[PDB]
């Protein structure tokens, strides 16, 4: 399809360009005010902040550099911010800015008021056939850019996808995400959502992240993943059996959907096939979809999120607000030195 090659083509071509000349240090901290803890991690925290001259709000990712070297992310956050300043899609956040000092890495991103996708279907419950279907085809494209790019995502789930202010997704967090010519081997991701050459410590590609879509869309339709327990070892035991329930209200095409992306064998897991995405972009659960007018953002969403302005943080919940302190001595120069 001429429109779709010489599309990913073009989008190659502008990717590598940044790739291989990464931008750095584009702003600083005190350039911002601080205004809300959105979220919490091991080794790093996401602020909503305030460009002082601007007026803009930003979502700005703090990672503490000695926990990141202490909990074995070094590479992996140079993946991320490498990545992000390189890309250009709809539904991937923007990176604004990236800074470093002598205690945290900076990444400066679009501050998406809606929130996450796991607070709106955790509220709603589930969702219809119709809305899960407009953010999984949002997937899909992202998914045949990113893959086109050599790229794996390896951490989709619905706290990763936020709802913008046009009720379109926004996809956040890079930290796993991988240029990956071949095969690549790190033990990453979410429990729920890792496919069986993951757990089996395989060497896997792209493949993975079509897995993890199959778990998204029944986690969308029926409000629950297809592999739970209380343990992780008990998840895994069920991911890699070949064997999923389907709820009674699925229809037939969403059953056979998922089938095929919920596949054991990745040689047979569609997204991994000869016809790579078109399997899935053609299959008749996306029978209705105008994949065009999705990438154009014409089709009007299932629902906008409630939020006041770009400044609401209603759609967030509370976490303690802790320092952002900035030791008068440089850690870990050595390991950071291209971010
Ligand atoms: O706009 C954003 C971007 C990344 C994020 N991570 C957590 C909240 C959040 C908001």
């Amino acid at each position: 399809q001429e429109s779709v090659k010489e599309f990913l083509a073009k989008a190659k071509e502008e990717f590598l360009k940044k790739w291989e000349s990464p931008s750095q240090n584009t702003a600083q901290l005190d350039h911002f005010d601080r205004i809300k803890t959105l979220g919490t991690g091991s080794f790093g925290r996401v602020m909503l902040v305030k460009h002082k001259e601007t007026g803009n709000h930003y979502a700005m990712k703090i990672l503490d550099k000695q926990k990141v070297v202490k909990l074995k992310q070094i590479e992996h956050t140079l993946n991320e911010k490498r990545i992000l300043q390189a890309v250009n899609f709809p539904f991937l956040v923007k990176l604004e800015f990236s800074f470093k000092d002598n205690s945290n890495l900076y990444m400066v991103m679009e501050y998406v008021p809606g929130g996450e996708m796991f607070s709106h279907l955790r509220r709603i419950g589930r969702f219809s056939e119709p809305h899960a279907r407009f953010y999984a085809a949002q997937i899909v494209l992202t998914f045949e850019y990113l893959h086109s790019l050599d790229l794996i995502y390896r951490d989709l789930k619905p706290e990763n996808l936020l709802i913008d202010q046009q009720g379109y997704i926004q996809v956040t967090d890079f930290g796993f995400a991988k240029r990956v010519k071949g095969r690549t081997w790190t033990l990453c991701g979410t429990p729920e959502y890792l496919a069986p050459e993951i757990i089996l410590s395989k060497g896997y590609n792209k493949a993975v992240d079509w897995w993890a879509l199959g778990v998204l869309i029944y986690e969308m339709a029926a409000g629950y993943p297809p592999f739970f327990a209380d343990q992780p070892i008990q998840i895994y035991e069920k991911i890699v059996s070949g064997k999923v329930r389907f709820p009674s209200h699925f229809s037939s095409d969403l059953k056979d959907l998922l089938r095929n992306l919920l596949q054991v064998d990745l040689t047979k897991r569609f997204g991994n096939l000869k016809n790579g995405v078109n399997d899935i972009k053609n299959h008749k659960w996306f029978a209705t979809t105008d994949w065009i007018a999705i990438y154009q953002r014409k089709v009007e969403a299932p629902f906008i999120p409630k939020f006041k302005g770009p400044g609401d943080t209603s759609n967030f919940d509370d976490y303690e607000e802790e320092e952002i302190r900035v030791s008068i001595n440089e850690k870990c120069g050595k390991e950071f030195t291209e971010f």
